[PDB]
């Protein structure tokens, strides 16, 4: 069955990408998000910023009980919330019906979890997207995702 992602990735430097973040939300107004982090610590900073500015959201990680991490991925599947702010182990088993949006606030430095992390978005006729924020030190990291999957990603602005 035909997936349905658009993918695309945007240059920033990493002290940019709180603001760049504001700025895709604002633009795509997703009806639902996951924003993966490559740390814990970055999800708890992120997720703070986020709540300081009044934005709907919650957050998944490691240093979380089992039963937190699930009542919390059971709310995103009620639609209780719109961004979900999380590390790669929200995306083990994930199974969620549909995703809207992807956004890799940190490239993922391991080419497989590229595609683990757009594995519920896209799927049955669902049109989903994919957002990368890459910084100058990370080409390499980037060049290995396009090479794993088959196929360049579009660089765009904004």
């Amino acid at each position: 069955t035909t997936r349905n992602i658009e993918h695309a990735v945007i240059q920033v430097r990493e002290e940019n990408k709180f603001s760049l973040l504001k700025d895709v939300l604002m633009t795509e107004n997703p009806d639902s998000c996951i924003i993966f982090c490559r740390t814990k610590e970055h999800v708890n900073q992120l997720t703070d910023e986020l709540d300081d500015l009044g934005y709907p959201c919650d957050k998944i990680h490691g240093g979380m009980i089992q039963e937190d991490r699930f009542d919390v991925m059971n709310e995103f599947k009620r639609g209780e919330y719109r961004y979900l702010v999380a590390t790669d182990v929200a995306a083990r088993g994930i199974d969620i019906e549909n995703i809207s949006l992807v956004i890799n606030y940190d490239l993922p430095l391991e080419k497989e979890s590229y595609v683990h992390r757009t594995g519920r978005t896209g799927r049955a006729g669902n049109k989903g997207k994919a957002i990368s924020f890459v910084t100058a030190f990370e080409k390499r990291f980037l060049a290995d995702i396009e090479e794993y999957i088959g196929f360049e990603i579009q660089k765009i602005e904004a």
